[PDB]
């Protein structure tokens, strides 16, 4: 695996686990040990090979009975402070996937998992905005789980990631407002992150423990998709080492059954969280996901309500004026309140009126012509104007994205909304002087090169028009075409 | 074509047109007459065959120049009061589809199309609810276009149609609140109705004029998809004759780029609308579609806002009470305000509390068990309970549909919403004594048998849970699981 084939890496079947625990794979109904981690002996105090030997021979009739009764769904069953025949005490993660029972053993903590979680969930459930929930969560998770850095990664439309909040040790460099490309988290990883709520890396520079056998008789590997001990891609491992990150923990933020983003915790020293703390963090993750979902819904409603109110106000004015074109010339800048834009313009009766960051005066008739061509009396929008009009590249720094609203059924009059190149709007709060030590596969696996690659990928492009933007533009079209008809 | 193969009828290529006009098909660039209607001669005053003869030879160099310049999109170009070489005056519908130019001739009216339309659109654009827009539109269209009956057909989720408003002559029978099955308008018709804004039938018992040739050299038929003179299925023709309907006009209501339903006008006598009146009706259709869309959006917002307000109120109460289970037992009936239901129930700590039309007390533990099984801590909903629990058939008249909201992360407590069998809720304002004269293919093509077939198809089923219903239920889940956590 290298930078050429890391996008198709089968990370779900690595045939290795992390040192902080040991793994035993069994048949569908926990009779026979088919696979075991090389370190199974070292931790459980067993000698020789465990494969072929029966479940009750290796663990003990006592424990095997508890595990069978528990497996009653692909969601792993957590079972703390379980006792082996020996007398050693382990925290046990038990799950079943592809008709194979997987049992993960951890040296066992003793704290209240629901107790920690309730404290944390109480402090976020009164948040009245996405921004308030996001900003407090990094701060809160850092204080509670004592990680050196906590980021929230939010996925863009194109799969790119933005760092939307950060709590960190003062000495560490900030990634706040920094973007990373979609390739930095390939599709197969995003699929696993949708299936596993949270994901641990105890030691990025630790020695991986192989699973025996890696491939069985039938030629199948062991699918560690739902196994918390699953080993990390050496590509990501090298990325964390280059950043000075030794340990990580990530929580999946699931909103409307989609991967919205990750809460990602970085530590500069090796770090294992005990099962009870992981349970608490996972439950915090669920409640964070649920509350962000409701807040996302409330904001959409408020945005659309505000647009409806603005349009009602405008329709009430339109009735009292005789000349609608006069009212539009005076009013058009006020429509910038409806949809986030860096500039708005009115093209009415082959005349141009601008406000904010619009293309130059001479460029407008070409655009207007183009809009009349493809619009077909519907809202038209692009985040990449130069891809539609190559000569539009020249003014991308001012207007890289456009949304056109037809304001007349009869004539080709348009209300145009403009967005600057997304690179212009960067409020990046990082250090450009900060250099990173690289490994075998070069400086590609550094936040500096990642950010540079993203910047290249969004050249001459604006912030994409959201679904909310297009809903409001459609409601505005119907309102403006509606009164344009009344005034004819 | 008969009741066995009428669902796959190729209505777009019938090889016939209606008598109230004549049709000439030409090559992609209007050089050569490839096809013509048999009645082309009778109306235009030409002798013999027109096929093979050039465009300029049959129409005249004067007219052919105007038609070419006009065809500058698959949307037909309307051109009233055009003059032939002869001196006769025609209204001309010109369109191009599958690289074939189709020209439709009508004996030409003289009224203002934009004038009529503006009067009508003014009277609907101040409607503040869907119900107000719907009720006034049938009344308005009847008064303006003088049709004997005007219905609005609204398509259900399953493709079935409901008659949601009606203006009619007092002597005629009412179809208000009556449903018809999805098969009464097959998929290929719904596809055409999405492509053609409005659709005329001048005379259901008129003689269809054939197109010559029906099939050309290459073996292709003439696609009359966008032709207003296209002839109707003999199946539908027989349906209208059995109802005593001689003429029809239908307008497509397009909402969020989907076929929402039809404005359908029935006349007991033959009836042609002139091109200028059709243009007006088509523009009224567009504005009706646009205003219903905005009103649909406003109602969804209001519904979701109201739910958010109710939940805030409930969360404010939950803070002041100590015992949440006590509050739920006292309050649960109030959640019936959030989602339209005929009954609501609380299943908390293996205890049942009912309100309205719920299943019997003894049936609840079975349901509760089933819900805990399939729910997996997400909102679960069916409109057909007996399909999931066969023994639930017994109480379908009281509860045929259920939506279950999990109110706890930890225990299997549920808030259950119930809907009666959809047949129970019928506010049908029609005449069951009214019998219909049938034709060759029997009593299937009567509103009485259509309604009977629909009733059979929705037996043991409730009104489906809308997207709005499920959004609110999800927000309620997050609110109730949220405070259940705080109180543990
Ligand atoms: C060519 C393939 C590459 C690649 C693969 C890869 N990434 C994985 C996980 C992953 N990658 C990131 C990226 C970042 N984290 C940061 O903090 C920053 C910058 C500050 C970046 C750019 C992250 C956050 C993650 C975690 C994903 C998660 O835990 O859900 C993985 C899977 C790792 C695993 O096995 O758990 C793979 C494979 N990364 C590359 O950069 C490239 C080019
Ligand atoms: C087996 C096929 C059948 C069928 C085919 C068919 N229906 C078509 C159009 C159409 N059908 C209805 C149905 C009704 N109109 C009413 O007023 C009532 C009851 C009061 C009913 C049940 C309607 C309204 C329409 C008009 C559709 C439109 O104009 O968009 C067509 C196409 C007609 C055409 O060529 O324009 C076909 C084919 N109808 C059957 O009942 C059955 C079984």
């Amino acid at each position: 695996v290298d930078l050429t084939n890391c996008d198709r890496e089968p990370i779900h079947i690595p045939g290795y686990i992390q040192p902080h625990g040991c793994l035993i794979a069994c048949d569908n109904a926990m009779r026979m040990v088919l696979r075991h981690s090389e370190n199974c002996g070292e931790l459980l105090g067993l000698e020789g090979d465990l494969n072929g030997r029966t479940a009750e021979d290796v663990l003990g009739k006592r424990l095997v009975h508890d595990l069978r009764n528990a497996l009653t769904t692909t969601r792993p069953a957590m079972l703390p402070a379980m006792e082996t025949s020996d007398g050693r005490s382990f925290d046990i993660s038990l799950h079943r996937y592809k008709s194979t029972t997987i049992i993960e053993f951890e040296p066992s903590s003793d704290t209240q998992p629901l107790g920690t979680a309730r404290k944390m969930v109480d402090r976020i459930r009164e948040a009245d905005s996405v921004e308030s929930l996001i900003s407090r969560t990094t701060r809160l998770v850092k204080a509670t789980l004592g990680y050196d850095r906590v980021l929230i990664y939010r996925f863009e439309e194109d799969g790119a990631g933005k760092v939307v909040s950060e709590a960190k040790q003062p000495e560490l460099e900030s990634f706040l407002g920094q973007y990373f490309p979609a390739s930095d988290i390939p599709q197969q990883a995003r699929a696993l992150y949708l299936k596993n709520t949270l994901r641990i890396i105890s030691d990025a520079s630790g020695t991986p423990i192989p699973v025996l056998p890696a491939v069985d008789v039938s030629g199948e590997p062991l699918d560690l998709s739902y196994a918390h001990l699953r080993n990390f891609s050496p590509i990501h491992c090298e990325y964390l080492r280059n950043m000075g990150v030794a340990a990580s923990m990530s929580i999946s933020v699931i909103v409307d059954d989609a991967l919205w983003g990750l809460i990602v915790c970085h530590h500069c020293s090796p770090r294992v969280l005990s099962m009870p703390v992981r349970i608490a963090a996972a439950m915090f993750g669920e409640f964070f996901s649920m509350f962000l979902q409701v807040l996302k819904q409330k904001r959409r409603l408020d945005t659309i309500n505000h647009a409806h109110a603005a349009l009602d106000r405008f329709l009430r004015l339109a009735a009292h004026r005789a000349n609608l074109e006069e009212l539009l010339v005076d009013s058009f800048q006020d429509f910038a309140r409806l949809i986030p834009c860096d500039g708005v313009g009115l093209w009415v009766g082959n005349n141009w009126h601008g406000h904010g960051a619009t293309p130059p005066h001479d460029a407008i008739p070409r655009l207007a012509r183009f809009v009349a061509s493809v619009s077909e009396g519907r809202v038209w929008a692009t985040h990449a104007l130069s891809q539609a009009i190559p000569e539009a590249e020249i003014y991308a720094d001012t207007a890289a994205g456009m949304l056109a609203i037809p304001i007349s059924q009869v004539k080709s009059d348009y209300l145009l909304f403009f967005r600057k190149e997304i690179v212009q709007n960067l409020n990046w709060a990082g250090n450009p002087e900060k250099s990173y030590e690289t490994g075998p596969m070069g400086d590609r696996l550094t936040p500096r090169k990642s950010f540079a690659i993203w910047k290249e990928s969004v050249r001459l492009q604006a912030q994409p028009w959201s679904e909310a933007d297009r809903e409001i533009a459609e409601t505005a079209r119907i309102a403006l075409v509606g009164v344009a008809f009344h005034h004819s």
